[PDB]
């Protein structure tokens, strides 16, 4: 039993179709399925299912030499034919992958032999290898498990090459994984992992206290943060808090009054004491964010000027813009029209609600009336996709997505970022520059383009950065130190070594 663990997740892991999205969970897809090349903490990739590769001078044709010793968990061989059929299955559903620019860049994939796989691109797409390293969609299920030679309409058994095999799933109850005893790589120390489905954060904390589970691993929403801090003092428990992995921010709608006004967005960015918000709502556990990406993010150390909390400046900006207070009202008006902004968030998420309430209070102190619109998850996602918001909570994606993939996606109209930016006079230039940066191999030009994109987004006050958040862990001491994965969305269960 010291090599079996029980943990929790807010939902089931899903069917583990490697090539689809929700309800599939990206950490579980990564437990079962593997990439050609593996992302590393330093930003590089290493050989994985591909032992080596070459590329043409024009950077458009890539030939991977694959391992010849890998089997799917069902004993069938992994080879270049299997890899090629996976790429075909993914790209047969190309439109669904529009958010990921590699899916638009791949022109052809063919197996040249059992060990040679050739991928041709439209352009010299620089993030090629890092996008092949992602949890999805470019990982490999045994082609025997395709349905009518596709995966977009479903799969049979979720058969990968990875260190874990799905043993069984029970909807709304649990998922159980076991170690792959015929894995090509290192044997995990842990033999079995049970995921209890526990959607509520308090209930997760109770499950840990009672001993029903052994491990909690997740972001700032993992469990109540006051409880987390108590646990970190409890000598019967082990806890961890990682260095930050991504940004939580508001997106402001540049295409909707009154956030269409630069002066309004600038004022909002001076109105929030972020340290106080963190100490009040997140129990002092997270770090203040002054920019869309932390200065530690690749290409993002740009000396952008923070808008430090300064309500006097926020009021001055609003006054100068014609938003003044009517006697004897606390909410500003500009031609009888009140400064009113709707903030939408997931209504059942206690932490989001508490942050929304702080933001509403702080803005009220500078004469802006923020209306809280708490709705179900699906309604909030619908608002993001169609721009039906004034301000909306948002977050970046962590390594290896930040910044290149997050920026790439700003071009997709059915995403919150495009919608928030839609009102900017320079939106077409930004989208043009995002396209250029991804295909640049002139490193000087690449840095220049990232600087221009990020500086415009900063100077135009498109976002209200709030915090750089961390991964957190609560565990039974016997499990030992719990590692973090290079990819923020992954959970490195095969590295746990009690
Ligand atoms: O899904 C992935 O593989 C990675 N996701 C790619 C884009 N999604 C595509 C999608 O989910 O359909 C749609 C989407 C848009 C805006 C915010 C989040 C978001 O998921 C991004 C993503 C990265 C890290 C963690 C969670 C994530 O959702
Ligand atoms: O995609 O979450
Ligand atoms: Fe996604």
């Amino acid at each position: 039993a010291p090599d079996e663990i029980t943990t929790a997740w807010p939902v089931n892991v899903g069917p583990l179709n490697p090539h689809l999205y929700t309800p599939n969970q990206m950490f579980a897809q990564s437990m079962v399925y593997e990439p050609l090349v593996k992302y590393q903490a330093d930003g590089s990739v290493i050989p994985w299912l591909a032992k080596s590769w070459t590329h043409s001078e024009d950077g458009k044709t890539w030939t991977f030499t694959l391992r010849d010793d890998v089997k799917f968990s069902n004993g069938e061989p992994f080879d270049a034919e299997a890899a090629a059929e996976n790429f075909r299955a993914v790209l047969d559903n190309r439109q669904r992958h529009a958010w990921l620019e590699l899916a638009n860049q791949i022109v052809d994939v063919k197996a040249l032999s059992k060990t040679e796989l050739q991928i041709t691109l439209k352009s010299a797409y620089y993030p090629f290898l890092q996008e092949l390293a992602l949890p999805r969609p470019f990982r490999f299920i045994a082609p025997s498990q395709f349905k009518n030679h596709e995966t977009m309409n479903g799969i049979k058994a979720p058969i990968g090459t990875g260190p874990w095999i799905l043993q069984e799933s029970k909807l709304n109850q649990y998922d159980v994984f076991v170690r792959n005893e015929n894995y090509w790589g290192e044997k995990p120390a842990i033999k079995k992992i049970t995921f209890n489905v526990i959607p509520d954060p308090t209930t997760r904390a109770v499950a840990f206290e009672t001993g029903d589970i052994d491990l909690l691993y997740g972001n700032e929403g993992l469990l109540p943060l006051d409880t987390f801090a108590r646990f970190s003092q409890n000598p019967a428990y082990h806890t961890q808090l990682s260095q930050p992995i991504e940004t939580v921010m508001l997106a402001l709608n540049t295409a909707k009054a009154p956030t269409n006004e630069l002066a309004v967005r600038e004022a909002l960015n001076y109105a929030v004491n972020k340290k106080s918000l963190i100490d009040n709502a997140l129990y002092g556990t997270q770090q203040v964010a002054d920019t869309l990406f932390a200065p530690s993010v690749p290409y993002a150390n740009l000396g952008l000027k923070p808008s430090q909390y300064d309500p006097q400046k926020a009021k001055a900006l609003l006054e100068k813009a014609g938003w003044t207070l009517p006697a004897g009202k606390d909410i500003r008006e500009k031609n009888g029209q009140p400064l009113r902004i709707e903030l939408s968030f997931i209504g059942t998420d206690a932490l989001s609600k508490s942050m929304a309430e702080i933001i509403q209070a702080d803005m009220r102190q500078i004469g802006a009336d923020v209306s809280l619109i708490g709705e179900e998850e699906s309604s909030i996602y619908a608002r993001q996709r169609d721009g039906r918001f004034g301000m909306i909570f948002h977050r970046t994606w962590g390594a290896p997505y930040d910044p290149h993939a997050f920026l790439s996606s700003m071009r997709v109209p059915s995403h919150a970022d495009f919608q928030a930016q839609q009102g900017l006079a320079d939106k077409p230039l930004i989208d043009k520059e995002i396209g250029e940066v991804l295909a640049t191999h002139d490193e000087t030009q690449r840095q220049a383009l990232y600087r221009d994109i990020l500086t415009r987004l900063h100077d135009e006050a498109v976002y209200l950065p709030i915090s750089y958040i961390s991964m957190m862990v609560v565990s039974k001491p016997e499990l030992g130190n719990i590692p973090y994965a290079p990819i923020a969305t992954e959970i490195p269960f095969e590295q746990i070594k009690p």
